[PDB]
C-alpha cells in the first residue's frame, strides 16, 4: 500500500556495550531481545529444542506457533568465540509494527563465550544477502519488498547511560530529535557489505595509521570500535595504555588528558574525544580505565578491516541508505 510508514524500535543500553530491541515471533507472538547488527545477515533466535548458554535466554517454541512454517536446514554461523548452531524455520516476525514471513535459524548451539554474558537473546542481521549463510533473505530485503517505508533507509541512536532512552532505530528515516544538523554521505566501496574507504586515522593533528587508505566496516552489533591486531598495537603506544587480557588501560587521572581521535570519511574527519572513548569510572592515579576501541581481527572477505561499532556510533548517528548504497552520519543529540 502507500509507504510513508516510519518504524522506531526502542532500545534498551547495557553498560554502554550492549544495545538491544525487542521482536515478536509467531502466531501469538513469542517476544525476544535482540541486538540490530548491520556487521552480519542473518536472523536467529534460541530454539526451545536447545539441551547450556540457552539456559539463560529466552527460547523459541516452534509447537505454540500456529504461523510456522518448517523447513530443518542445518545453519552454522562462526563467531571469534566458536560455532552457533541450528537449523531454519520460517514465521511471521514484528519488528516496529511491521510484520514479514521471515526464514530464520532456531539455534541448539551456543559458545559459553560471549553468550553467557549477553542481555539479550538473538540477532538480526541488517546487512546484505550477500553475506548471509544460506543465501537466506535478510529481514530489512523482505521489509523493502512489503513497499511500506518512506524511504529504504534505516538509521541508529545509540546513547551514552536514569529513565532515558537506551538507543533507537528508525525504519523507513531518521529521528532529527536525535541528531544535529546535516547527514554527511559515503558510498559503499561496493553492495553487499556496510563497509566504507578509511583515509587516515590520527591521533591528535597527526595521521599516525591508515595513510595510504584502509577499509571500515560501520558494524552496529560491535561493543567498540575496532582495527586489526597491528593497528590497535601502534595506536594504543601512541595513546600510552598498557595492555591487559581483554582490554587497554589508562591510570584513571590520565585519562582526561588523553588525545582526540579522528576517522578520515567520505570529506570529513570523524572526531573522537577522551570522554568518547574512555571509560572513566574512576579519577584516580591508583586505579586503571578501559579504553573503548579493541583489536579485531576480522576475517576475508570483509577482513582485514577497522570497524566503527557503539563507540562512533554513540558520537555520530548513523543512517544506512539502501537505495543509494551509502552511511550517512551526522552528530548525535
Ligand atoms: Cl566487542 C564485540 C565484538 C563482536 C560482537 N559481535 C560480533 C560482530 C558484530 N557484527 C558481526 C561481528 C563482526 C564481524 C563482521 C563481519 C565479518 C565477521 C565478523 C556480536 C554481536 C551480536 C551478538 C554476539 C556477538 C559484539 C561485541
Ligand atoms: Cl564475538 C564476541 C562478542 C563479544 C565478546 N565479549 C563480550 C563483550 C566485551 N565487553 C562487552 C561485551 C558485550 C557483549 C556480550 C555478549 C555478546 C556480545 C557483546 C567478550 C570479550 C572478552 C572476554 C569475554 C567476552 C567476545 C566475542
Ligand atoms: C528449506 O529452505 C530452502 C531455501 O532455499 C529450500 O531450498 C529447501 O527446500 C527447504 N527445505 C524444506 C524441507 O522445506
Amino acid at each position: 500500500t502507500l509507504g510513508n510508514t516510519t518504524s522506531s524500535v526502542i532500545l534498551t543500553n547495557y553498560m554502554d556495550t550492549q544495545y538491544y530491541g525487542e521482536i515478536g515471533i509467531g502466531t501469538p507472538p513469542q517476544t525476544f531481545k535482540v541486538v540490530f547488527d548491520t556487521g552480519s545477515s542473518n536472523v536467529w533466535v534460541p530454539s526451545s529444542k536447545c539441551s547450556t548458554a540457552c539456559v539463560y535466554h529466552k527460547l523459541f517454541d516452534a509447537s505454540d506457533s500456529s504461523s510456522y512454517k518448517h523447513n530443518g536446514t542445518e545453519l552454522t554461523l562462526r563467531y571469534s568465540t566458536g560455532t552457533v548452531s541450528g537449523f531454519l524455520s520460517q514465521d511471521i516476525i514484528t519488528v516496529g509494527g511491521i510484520t514479514v514471513t521471515q526464514m530464520f535459524g532456531e539455534v541448539t548451539e551456543m559458545p559459553a563465550l560471549p553468550f553467557m554474558l549477553a542481555e539479550f537473546d538473538g540477532v538480526v542481521g541488517m546487512g546484505f544477502i550477500e553475506q548471509a549463510i544460506g543465501r537466506v533473505t535478510p529481514i530489512f530485503d523482505n521489509i523493502i519488498s512489503q513497499g511500506v517505508l518512506k524511504e529504504d533507509v534505516f538509521s541508529f541512536y545509540y546513547n551514552r547511560d536514569s529513565q532515558s532512552l537506551g538507543g533507537q532505530i528508525v525504519l523507513g528515516g531518521s529521528d532529527p530529535q536525535h541528531y544535529e544538523g546535516n547527514f554527511h554521505y559515503i558510498n559503499l566501496i561496493k553492495t553487499g557489505v556496510w563497509q566504507i574507504q578509511m583515509k587516515g586515522v590520527s591521533v591528535g593533528s597527526s595521521t599516525l595509521l591508515c595513510e595510504d587508505g584502509c577499509l571500515a566496516l560501520v558494524d552496529t552489533g560491535a561493543s567498540y570500535i575496532s582495527g586489526s591486531t597491528s593497528s590497535i598495537e601502534k595506536l594504543m603506544e601512541a595513546l600510552g595504555a598498557k595492555k591487559r587480557l581483554f582490554d587497554y588501560v589508562v591510570k584513571c587521572n590520565e585519562g582526561p588528558t588523553l588525545p582526540d581521535i579522528s576517522f578520515h570519511l567520505g570529506g570529513k574527519e570523524y572526531t573522537l574525544t577522551s570522554a568518547d572513548y574512555v571509560f572513566q569510572e574512576s579519577y584516580s592515579s591508583k586505579k586503571l580505565c578501559t579504553l573503548a576501541i579493541h583489536a579485531m581481527d576480522i576475517p576475508p572477505p570483509t577482513g582485514p578491516t577497522w570497524a566503527l561499532g557503539a563507540t562512533f556510533i554513540r558520537k555520530f548517528y548513523t543512517e544506512f541508505d539502501r537505495r543509494n548504497n551509502r552511511i550517512g552520519f551526522a552528530l548525535a543529540r
